[PDB]
């Protein structure tokens, strides 16, 4: 469409859906997850989130990103550090797996981070947009599947504090993306780094759900 926001929604509607019909997504919305299975990924997310999160340090004042500056609200990376203590013990740091899918995933936000900071509202958008929809309907999911105590311990990534009302923030997330000044061009190849975010994401569930089934 014309604002950004919309324009990345129409564009990635297809992804999307070939995103959440992925063999481990249908499963996990099955609840057919496994203890091990679910320890892969929130690892692999935590590899993704200290990426992204580095790159948007670096970027947090650079207008083509600035905007989108919600360190309280959104950062993930701390949250996923409590979760990696829970499920890996104090020493997660040299026991968290690192997939070549996930590196190839980090790989991506670095160079983008690095050189074509104007597409990291791309990543942004495709991971906590997504955290605040479907995250929040696989949080409940992974609660009655793994069993976890009330007092969220294991899920501290799906828990946002800060945000009470995850539509209206989503809401306010895309009038900020509509405030991003780039011209046309850098607008599509915005909506088609999205494409390629999400493809990232399909890659890793693909790569996951074989290592699982192996
Ligand atoms: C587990 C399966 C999933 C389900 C059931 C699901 C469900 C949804 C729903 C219902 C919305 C609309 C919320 C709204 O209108 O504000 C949404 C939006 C979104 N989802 Fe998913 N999702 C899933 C997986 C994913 C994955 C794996 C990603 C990314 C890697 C993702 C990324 C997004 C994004 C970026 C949006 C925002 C779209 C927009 O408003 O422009 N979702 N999801």
């Amino acid at each position: 469409s014309q604002d950004l926001s919309e324009a990345l929604k129409e564009a990635t509607k297809e992804v999307h859906i070939r995103a959440e019909n992925s063999e481990f997504m249908r499963n996990f919305q099955k609840g057919q997850v496994s203890r091990e299975g679910f320890k892969l990924v929130m690892a692999s997310l935590y590899h993704i989130y200290t990426a992204l999160e580095e790159e948007i340090e670096r970027n947090k004042q650079n207008p083509v990103y600035a905007p989108l500056y919600f360190p309280e609200e959104l950062h993930r990376r701390a949250a996923l550090e409590q979760d990696m203590a829970f499920w890996y013990g104090p020493h997660w740091q040299e026991a968290i797996p690192y997939t070549p899918a996930t590196q190839h995933y980090v790989k991506r936000l670095h160079e983008v981070g690095g050189t074509h900071p104007e597409l990291l509202v791309a990543h942004a958008y495709t991971r906590y947009l997504g955290d605040l929809s479907g995250g929040q309907v696989l949080k409940k999911i992974a609660q009655k599947a793994m069993a976890l105590p009330s007092s969220g311990e294991g899920l501290a990534f799906f828990t946002f504090p800060s945000i009470d009302n995850p539509t209206k923030f989503k809401q306010l997330y895309r009038a900020r993306m509509n405030t991003l000044e780039m011209t046309p061009e850098v607008k599509h190849r915005v909506t088609e780094e999205a494409k390629t975010a999400f493809l990232l994401n399909i890659e890793l569930f693909e790569e996951l759900q074989a290592l699982l089934t192996e």
